[PDB]
């Protein structure tokens, strides 16, 4: 497997030491109100080397309709079978447009827009700037505001096999360069996809087509 860019997903490009760096930054919701960034959960494993890889309509409160949250469910697998389980288990996924700042690793992906999925640890790192702490001088941060946001610094290193981002942070606060520019802005824009897409009923709402497939891969 390989380049993502070309279908408007970015990826950070680790080194040979599995290390990486860049400076991207989060955009606000391209469309009107809110959500700026999209929450997607999905059941991705292998078993009997078959492989079920789905998503998951627990995303909008559905868990019935997906055959391995009733699986989970019935048996009690966090508890009675707690292997099974984190194998099994629904794995959620957040995505963003972003704009790169600096790729090192990627130059020509400078002042480009696509679209970055991650999770928990950026999340949380996103989340902890509007929930700060008033005795350390901290004021709470729109990281996605086009004026009021603050770019971030994306550091993986490899820790025990696995991709580390303690080095991950965000940076003062700064206003987009160049927004104010209606070409620019509309360019930029131009670029931005509709992130409620990913949300909508890509579900296979067929949970029998679902369960077909959970069956032959189980
Ligand atoms: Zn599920």
């Amino acid at each position: 497997g390989f380049s993502s860019e070309d279908k408007g997903e970015w990826k950070l490009k680790l080194d040979n030491a599995g290390n990486g760096q860049a400076v991207i930054r989060f955009l606000p919701s391209k469309n009107d109100e809110q959500a700026p960034f999209a929450i997607l959960v999905n059941h991705g494993f292998k078993k009997n080397g078959k492989w079920y890889i789905e998503t998951c309509s627990s995303t909008h409160g559905d868990y019935d309709s997906c055959p391995v949250c009733q699986y989970i469910s019935k048996n009690d697998l966090y508890n009675t079978d707690n292997k099974e389980y984190s194998l099994v288990k629904r794995k959620t996924s957040y995505w963003a447009n972003i704009l790169v700042v600096k790729d090192p690793a990627a130059p020509e992906n400078e002042g480009k827009v696509f679209k970055y999925r991650f999770g928990k640890k950026i999340w949380d790192k996103i989340n902890a700037m509007i929930a700060v702490d008033v005795e350390m001088g901290e004021t709470p941060v729109d990281v996605t505001c086009p004026w009021e946001g603050a770019n971030f610094v994306l550091k993986v290193k490899q820790v025990s096999g696995f991709s580390n981002y303690d080095e991950s942070k965000f940076l003062n606060q700064s206003a987009i360069p160049n927004i104010d520019d209606e070409s620019f802005q509309k360019e930029l824009f131009e670029q931005m996809v509709d992130l409620s897409e990913m949300t909508s009923k890509d579900k296979f709402k067929s949970f029998e087509e679902l369960n077909t497939k959970f069956g032959q891969v189980m």
